[PDB]
């Protein structure tokens, strides 16, 4: 009835097979056309083009080629460089652009016509500052891997003012991943408390190194600012004696959910993992999880517009495309309930600021929810933790041994003062002065 | 526009975000792309045909790094006003490993110059010893 | 499974009364604070 285009941009891969967003993108447009309720009357056309995700020039004419063949939303580059420039073309032209992955977000670059749903790291860096305060530490210890990543992280650096912390940066060496140098400077230091910043590629490869210097003991806790937490092999470390902590939005929890992981491990068709990798073999990561759930918001939005129509823009005479604005407001007004929990926007600039993280941890079974974090809400936590008791029972036999006496001349008499005082102290004379000799040998506390 | 009338050596827009994309074009063309502005440069990003006349952050902030050893302090405080000046800044950042000093990273509030809650908030932490990471119309504006 | 509890750290010391410790890989474990001692006969310092 209706041919709707979307826009396909990704990384160009050259002897394997396609990436896991391009995958996860041939799936959601697969996944919904069979599915004839959720957009029921419209033959959803996938246009994917390759960059080598470095090049914004490159970007530019994948951006032009899709808009001049005509396409409703451009999916998104995978990269800081290459989407800002694209982010750019589709404002000028006008349609969408749908962004999955996280990039530094200019404060004086005025521009609408884009979405981001990566949870931004303003949100997510309450969340760790909220996660160090129920762990109670003073010594914490940031290690990212990118210069970008002090930018994603900016909400804990600016923490040493308000709160009682003491932030020690560092940074993984480029052009490897020996982080041996870095670690042994860093149990040198006692850094007993590191937050890493890594993605869950390197996040594997470092718990190898810090495996093969023994420095995941009982005394290390490691949060990992990622969402792919999860989707590593964590099977050397369950018994280690280290607590390790991090967040995940992708609920494991609903069959749904877990129906479209079960269908997607099969799907893949993927070059197996090594296992001097250290990841696990069929997981979703979050980078394909959002770009699952990229167009199953824009899905919501074709419904309660039906009437557009695909447009042939040309980027050097340049229009704005005229269904685009009032398409873009229901991108941003959207309500799903996709992989990673409810995707709400912000009425401000297209972020993603409402979201649901679970927060997990490493026990003896291996990874296990132990808490609910919200924005709105603060850590839901003390999920497991159940009481807190206490039993001491001082006053040694039991009690602080009553004393019965009576005011009398001069043996026990209220003692004179400025201050009225409030307690033994009141009581002065022979039988008291006598009682504080006895409680000196025999050792016992007594309450007059 | 330009490369299409010919040019040599296009001189550089003034900002991060327009800069990326017109040395990505210089790149591909072939022309020199000649720049007066800092940005951050993406480390992943294997480019040629650009230079950068403006001095690296990198080598500044050791100069930074050598003058707060040179008056000693240990209660430094860097305030900033963009999320781009941790990057600018990152080797002072990266020092209370190597040496002994403390760092209070505070940033200015946007959409405004008025900093009068910042400041009574850093005379009330006894910030005695302020970096400040400006440019020259908001380094003025902050000291009235 | 010593590796897998964590429990060579730096203040775990193994004595091995066994004359073929020289023959353990002992890769992952030479930059672990694990100090591990024990006895050899056997000359691998002789050329012949
Ligand atoms: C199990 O026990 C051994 C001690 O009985 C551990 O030896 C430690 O680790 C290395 C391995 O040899 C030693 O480093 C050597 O040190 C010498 C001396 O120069 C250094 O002197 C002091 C140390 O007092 C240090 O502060 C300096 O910076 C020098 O580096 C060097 O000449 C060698 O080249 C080599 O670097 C350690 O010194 C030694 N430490 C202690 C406290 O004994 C052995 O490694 C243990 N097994 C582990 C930890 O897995
Ligand atoms: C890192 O610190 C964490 C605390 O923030 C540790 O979580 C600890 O988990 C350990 C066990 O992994 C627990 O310590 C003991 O374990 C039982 C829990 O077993 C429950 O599950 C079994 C299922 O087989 C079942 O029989 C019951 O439902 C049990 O209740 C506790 O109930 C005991 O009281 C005992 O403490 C703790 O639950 C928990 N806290 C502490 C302080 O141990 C984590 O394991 C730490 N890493 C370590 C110790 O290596
Ligand atoms: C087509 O998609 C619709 C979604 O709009 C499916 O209907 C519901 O999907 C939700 C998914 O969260 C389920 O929880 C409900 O139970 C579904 N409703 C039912 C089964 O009545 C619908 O199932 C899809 N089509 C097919 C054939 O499965
Ligand atoms: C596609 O187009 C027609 C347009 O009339 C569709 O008819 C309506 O479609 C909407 C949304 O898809 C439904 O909510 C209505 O219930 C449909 N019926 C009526 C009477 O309005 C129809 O679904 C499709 N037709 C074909 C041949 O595929
Ligand atoms: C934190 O945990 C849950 C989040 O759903 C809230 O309550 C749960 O749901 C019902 C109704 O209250 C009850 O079974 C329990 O109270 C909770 N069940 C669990 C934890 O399994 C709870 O109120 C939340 N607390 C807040 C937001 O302060
Ligand atoms: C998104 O909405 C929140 C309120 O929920 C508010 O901070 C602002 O309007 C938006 N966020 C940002 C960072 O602009």
């Amino acid at each position: 009835t209706h041919v709707l285009r979307f826009g396909g941009i990704f990384e160009y891969v050259e002897s394997g097979p396609m990436g896991a967003e391009e995958l996860a993108f041939r799936f959601a447009v697969n996944t919904i056309n069979r599915n004839r309720t959720l957009l029921p009357n419209t033959t959803l056309t996938y246009d994917t083009q390759k960059i080598n995700l470095y090049d914004s020039f490159e970007a530019s004419k994948k951006a032009c080629d899709q808009l001049s063949l005509g396409v409703a939303a451009i999916f998104g580059p995978s990269h800081s460089s290459s989407a800002n420039a694209v982010q750019s073309i589709c404002n000028a032209l006008g349609v969408p652009h749908i962004q999955t992955r996280w990039k530094h977000q200019v404060s004086d670059n005025k521009d609408s016509f884009y979405v981001s749903l990566y949870p931004d790291f303003s949100s997510l860096s309450r969340a760790i500052l909220d996660l160090v305060q129920f762990f109670k530490w003073k010594t914490v210890t940031v290690v990212y891997d990118d210069s970008t990543g002090l930018i994603r992280l900016q909400e804990l650096i600016k923490a040493p003012s308000r709160y009682n912390l003491r932030l020690k940066i560092r940074q993984l060496p480029a052009d490897t991943k020996d982080a041996k140098p870095l670690l042994k400077e860093m149990k040198r230091g006692k850094e007993f408390h590191v937050i890493f910043d890594c993605s869950h590629e390197m996040a594997a490869g470092i718990l190898k190194q810090a495996l093969a210097m023994g420095m995941m003991t009982e005394y290390y806790h490691y949060i990992f600012t990622t969402l792919d937490l999860f989707a590593l092999d964590v099977e050397p470390y369950r018994y280690s004696g280290v607590n390790m902590t991090g967040f995940r939005i992708l609920n494991t929890e609903n069959t749904q959910v877990s129906s479209i992981i079960e269908k997607w491990s099969m799907e893949r068709l993927q070059a197996p993992p090594k296992p001097d990798s250290g990841l696990l073999d069929g997981f979703m990561t979050t980078d394909a999880a959002l770009m699952y759930d990229a167009v199953h918001v824009v899905s919501v939005a074709v419904q309660q517009f039906p009437q557009m129509t695909v447009s042939s823009l040309q980027c050097n005479r340049h229009k704005p495309w005229r269904f685009g604005t009032r398409f873009m407001s229901l991108i941003k007004e959207a309500h799903w309930e996709g992989l990673t929990g409810r995707i709400t926007f912000n009425k401000t600039n297209g972020l993603r600021t409402d979201f649901d993280l679970d927060v997990i941890s490493l026990k003896e079974e291996g990874l296990e929810k132990i808490g609910t974090w919200d924005p709105a809400s603060g850590l839901n936590m003390t999920e497991s933790q159940k009481g807190k008791p206490a039993n001491i029972t001082d006053s040694l036999s039991n009690r602080s041994l009553i004393v019965t006496t009576i005011l009398e001349e001069p043996y026990v008499l209220f003692k004179k003062s400025d201050k009225p005082l409030y307690g033994n102290d009141r009581f002065e004379g022979y039988c008291i002065d006598l009682l504080r000799e006895l409680s000196t040998i025999l050792g016992f506390t007594y309450e007059i």
